């Protein structure tokens, strides 16, 4: 359908910290990480931007194909079992797709998207779909080196899709690079809260979690951010760009949607 500017409903939150590392810090990821993790561990999510030095095909672009899921962005919160089987794209043309949606839709800040996002999820006023592709130097911030010192995954996102509420698998970390393409929000919860999101969820969707006792490992609900602030959730915004990571902590929940076409690598790491 389209865009509505009245109606956004952005949620008021504090920002998750970001970390400069120096050159130096740079060379060995797992420790600059351990040595982060006392300041950073309390938001359970933090941004992390490359320093100067560090840098990261046309028929791979062209060439290289995927497959897509369907959400339906206005029931992912509010409704009466996930995300269908969608087309198969190429980075070309998930692109002109993903472009094309947005320009109909609406050139919007984040924090416009970021209100429409939300306006859609708890006060949707027409269905909305999208679609998304997952799971297709030396340093460990190239993840493939990391499993080393468990495996990359990528992900194609376009304005909307959404990554909904989860913590990783085990007491894991995940990092996330973004490769090229419009920014990605991302929302953090301290492993200490974890009681307090599920709880601030069974209380608010009780409805749900009758009908999928095991909503919290499904990965198909995501929840307002000013609705677990109301429960006393601590929730901590982050903006990812193109070139820069963003860390989550262990037992640390988290969520968060695109911004436009992008795509992205993360791996699983203790
Ligand atoms: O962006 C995604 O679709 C995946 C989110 C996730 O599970 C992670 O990497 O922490
Ligand atoms: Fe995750």
């Amino acid at each position: 359908a389209k865009w509505n500017p009245a109606g956004a409903r952005r949620p008021v939150l504090d920002e998750a910290p970001v970390f400069y590392p120096t050159e130096e810090e740079f060379e060995d990821t797992l420790k600059y990480i351990e040595s982060i993790r006392p300041m950073a561990e309390p938001y359970g999510i933090c941004r992390i931007v490359p320093p100067s030095s560090w840098k990261p095909d046309k028929s791979i672009w062209e060439g290289s194909k995927f497959s897509t899921r369907v959400q339906k962005v206005d029931k992912l919160q509010n409704r009466k079992f996930g995300f269908e089987p969608g087309p198969e794209f190429t980075l070309q043309t998930f692109q002109k797709y993903a472009d094309d949606f947005s320009k109909q839709y609406f050139v919007p800040s984040v924090e416009d998207i970021e209100g429409e996002y939300w306006r859609i999820v708890e006060v949707p006023t027409e269905e909305i779909e999208v679609i998304y592709g997952a799971d297709l130097a030396q340093s460990g911030w190239n993840l493939n080196n990391l499993p080393r010192l468990l495996v990359p995954w990528v992900y194609v996102g376009m304005c909307f899709s959404s990554f909904c509420w989860h913590v990783e698998d085990h007491h894991l970390y995940s990092l996330n690079y973004m490769h090229w393409g419009a920014p990605k929000l991302w929302y953090g919860v301290p492993g200490k809260d974890a009681v307090n999101l599920e709880s601030a969820m069974r209380k608010h969707l009780p409805e749900l979690f009758e009908e999928q006792p095991d909503l919290l490992h499904n990965l198909v609900t995501q929840f307002s951010p000013s609705l677990l602030k109301s429960e006393g959730v601590h929730v901590y915004r982050c903006v990812q760009h193109e070139g820069e990571f963003v860390l989550t902590f262990p037992r640390a929940y988290h969520a968060g949607f695109n911004c436009g076409f992008n795509c992205a690598e993360a791996v699983n790491v203790a």
